[PDB]
């Protein structure tokens, strides 16, 4: 046993939605820098030239696509298997929508589920597939604390019970694949200090609250959050699977 | 405080949707036995006749309507306050489709999502936000100990995904209406004997395998599952709320 | 079943560590309300005698004993089969000491273990004795929200490993009398006004934060826990064992 | 970050209890292969002699000494400051006795306790001492499945209770420390093939049907335990806390 090299992904293709921003392209970073070769797939094809450029050699491919879009992950699987066998593939496509429950669109639940959960399911079996022929594989999705609790003090339920879907789709694909050489975990974030989530402060009544409820005082950085995307990634999680790996300063424990 | 008579619901209307068959009949027969009346909801105009004529006096009315159809969520909630007001929900329609996830039509996860989860949402937000105006209710979903764990040797990950968001919905919608005294909860059955289920042995190796991995060795009884959502239902369980109960004979356990 | 009669205990005998007080006094009251008879065990021999004058004819017997004397929890159980079989045991003793981490003195850590957790297993041992060979039994524990989460601000590790070990022990026995037909479950109750929170309810920086922590805003009353207590004691609760039920005003959920 | 460094250990003095045989031992392989330098700590050498001929140069002391002794863990963590500040913990030390509770004698119960659950405690007070003061420190206890689902189909309900209370001091232990930049995290493994439970094949009763609960058909090798620690220990985990990683091969999804 190498400990040395137990965290590497040498010789693996790694596709990764949401590639071109925020989690996602940390985790990017974090895959290059361990051997790994890349298929980054977003839907903002100019987030992906920032990617490409930063990622140089790695980047086997760039591939524009829409996780809702079923026939579109079934393409992107094809496309990306012909460039070199995908090994492992990370979910990190999602977004967030604030919305009081009495007053919600069904626009707006509908577009949280399709994206965070559909999109899920589509890139999975579309990925998966080849994966569970080779007997190997492994995959990450990026769930949420919201998946195991509701935030405070606003409200989105649609992503708390996008998440609790997420969880359980890993769990589920986890069970069924198995026996076939497949890993299937998911990460369970507390905030983390994203472009996105820290403009999200602008209003101090939500972000102190936040920060309050987390035992270590802070966000996580989005390279604390690919760091463990990586471990579950990597061979030295070769015993994991179905799990859900809170990374998240301890918000889930109060 | 009287013990005797605190799991009672004398005076308290309930809207059932699924109350057409399986649990969701068996909860209206326990609510109307503790003293509710009822508003049944159902997609089978057949069944619902059925149920009626059986509930007698109990039935405040009986709305043929798709849980599926927001539109008809809100018009339905909308009639039935008009006839009683509604202060308990039970959300009991749900679908289970068998699926290997590499062989799954789209439309099959799409319909399990609609009904388990879209459609728990859209009553939810329909009956609720005239419990939330009044600052008094209670809701009980429909989880499955399939929103904890995943079942085997049987695949369904839409099932399992499905019921992973319906616990978090539960607990979403129970944290932000819990100041304006609703109440939200979910049961989490393991298996039933009902239609759902023994049409499924029916493939001779699932049920002896159900059976070695539950600790009490049987399925249980639609009335077990009812006298549970009754707790939840009642006065009882004020201090629940977000609560995920399971009823499984002991499945999630091991 | 008939769901009228379905909550109550007639002709069973429970046994209630803790009955001098509290939780333990009030579940008592319920069960005696509900038509059981009652063992009462405490180590407090004058609330012992105040409890037993008050629940008055209910009492079959009363035992002035500590849990963590095993051979008094022995012969606490002789002695009450001797008088009636025992059907119901509600470990309801348990103590709360704050102590930090570094700080702590050896004894402290100790006692609570003791009390908590080997009490709760020489009780059961004891009264699941006679039960097993019977055939049927309910066990009802109180664990606490401080078996699932970590309270703050206050500390006190000694009584979150303690509530760890409740909902554990709790399922153990769960699983290894399932075939003997004893049930076994936990409560999880979040703050209650009793005795036990009486002086750190004075205190407003732990007193506003445990509140603001509460999704309902305010603690349990102990009717509160008793009725949930009496569910999963009564023969409502016929396919539940192993589950941990939170009754927490939503703080878990959090 | 950097990531080819993130999962490295240079610098750091990490004690090990249980560090003779099994996952202790395989740990402090790990923990040396990766720049720690060691605190191996154990009841009787060797154990420590055969374990330090073999980890060389890495070894900064050996101490020999009970974890269910509270003054032989003050004791060894101030002998370890005197050679080196210690900057991370590994509580490995562990047991595990098969008992029916109705056969149980107290002093087993008691036994298992000890060991898992008091001796954890003492050792991480004692070593986690030096680390609160130096404002950082990284504690890995072992946990185990059994602390979330009990185990089947043997019989040892305190080990059940004692893993529950790991993995809630474990939590509690990270909420009381997170503001002085401790972390704590617990593992909870699956079967693993350590001598001990590859013994046990041997007993085809038991170990066809452990294979069997286990997604992935086969027990996780001692490396696939210690690589796991070794991400918890490390600074790639730097905002993982009170979590309870689960190393299964999947037991607890089913
Ligand atoms: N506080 C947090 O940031 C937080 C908390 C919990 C969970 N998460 C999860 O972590 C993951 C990463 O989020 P992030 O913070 O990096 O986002 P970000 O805001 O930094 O960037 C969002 C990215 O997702 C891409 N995207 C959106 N919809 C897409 C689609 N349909 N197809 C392809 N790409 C799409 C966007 O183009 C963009 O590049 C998400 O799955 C999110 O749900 C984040
Ligand atoms: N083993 C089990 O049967 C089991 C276990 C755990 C949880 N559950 C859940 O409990 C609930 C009750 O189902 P069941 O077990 O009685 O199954 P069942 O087959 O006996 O009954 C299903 C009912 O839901 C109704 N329904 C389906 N779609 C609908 C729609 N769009 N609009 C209105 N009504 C609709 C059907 O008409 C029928 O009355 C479901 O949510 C199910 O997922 C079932
Ligand atoms: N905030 C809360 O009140 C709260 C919340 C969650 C869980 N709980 C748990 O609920 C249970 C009851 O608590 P309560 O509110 O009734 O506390 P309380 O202090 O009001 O009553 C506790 C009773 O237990 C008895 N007792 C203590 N040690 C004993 C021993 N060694 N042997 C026999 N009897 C003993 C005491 O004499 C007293 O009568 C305990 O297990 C407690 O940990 C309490
Ligand atoms: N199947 C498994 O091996 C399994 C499963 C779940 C959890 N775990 C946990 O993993 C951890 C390590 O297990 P392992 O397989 O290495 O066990 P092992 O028996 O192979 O080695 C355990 C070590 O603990 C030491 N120890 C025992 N009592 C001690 C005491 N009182 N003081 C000091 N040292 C003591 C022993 O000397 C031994 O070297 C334990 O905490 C165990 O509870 C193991
Ligand atoms: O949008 C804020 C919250 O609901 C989470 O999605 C954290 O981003
Ligand atoms: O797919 C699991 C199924 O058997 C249950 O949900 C219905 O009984
Ligand atoms: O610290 C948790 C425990 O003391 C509570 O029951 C409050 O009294
Ligand atoms: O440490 C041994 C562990 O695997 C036990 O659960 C065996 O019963
Ligand atoms: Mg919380
Ligand atoms: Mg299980």
């Amino acid at each position: 046993m190498d400990y040395r090299t137990v965290f590497r992904l040498d010789g693996a293709c790694a596709a990764v939605t949401g590639a071109g921003s925020g989690i996602g392209l940390e985790i990017c970073r974090a895959f290059a820098a361990s051997g790994a070769r890349l298929i980054l797939i977003d839907r903002e094809a100019a987030a992906l030239d920032r990617a490409a450029q930063e990622l140089g050699a790695a980047v086997a491919a760039r591939i524009v696509a829409d996780v809702t879009d079923a026939e579109a992950m079934t393409a992107a699987a094809a496309e990306a298997e012909a460039v070199a066998p995908v090994s492992i593939l990370v979910n990190s496509a999602g977004i967030a929508r604030l919305h009081d429950a009495l007053e919600t669109d069904d626009a707006t639940w509908r577009q949280v589920m399709a994206v965070n959960v559909d999109g899920m399911f589509w890139a999975s079996r579309a990925f998966g597939r080849a994966m569970v022929a080779r007997g190997a594989g492994a995959i990450v999705n990026l769930g949420s604390m919201s998946g195991t609790i509701v935030n405070r003090p606003q409200f989105a339920s649609s992503y708390m019970a996008s998440k609790g879907a997420v969880h359980q789709l890993t769990r589920a694909l986890a069970a069924e694949w198995a026996g076939r050489g497949v890993r299937v975990n998911a990460l369970a974030p507390g905030y983390v200090a994203t472009e996105m989530t820290l403009k999200m402060r602008e209003r101090p009544e939500l972000f102190e609250t936040w920060l309050d409820m987390t035992p270590m005082g802070r966000c996580g950085e989005p390279s604390e959050i690919a760091a463990a995307a990586l471990f579950l990634a990597s061979p030295a999680a070769s015993y994991v699977t179905g799990a859900i790996l809170a990374v998240d300063g301890g918000y889930t424990v109060w």
